DNA sequence: TAAAGAGCTCAGCACTATTACTGAGAGTATAAAGATACTGAAGCAGCC
């Protein structure tokens, strides 16, 4: 899916701004993203 | 002797405080996981 590194990166960023109202959407395309790949996990989709 | 006091405490309907107790919430950091058939109607598509 996706390089876990630079969700670490944009979610330390949004740590950073937080010790400053909203966060960046890339890391959560990224979350949607692994949800619904999860779902095509075996236990579920079934 | 026996009708008649005045009270000693036991059925019989609540009440408040209770006690499991079920629900709401908040933590969670390995992975990448298909054998109708027909008619019709606008839209799309090429043309002088």
């Amino acid at each position: 899916y996706v390089n876990n590194k630079e969700l670490l990166q944009a979610i330390i960023d949004w740590k950073t701004e937080l010790a400053n109202v909203r966060q960046n959407d890339t890391i959560g395309l990224a979350i949607m993203l692994i949800a619904e790949g999860l779902s095509k996990r075996f236990n579920f989709s079934g």
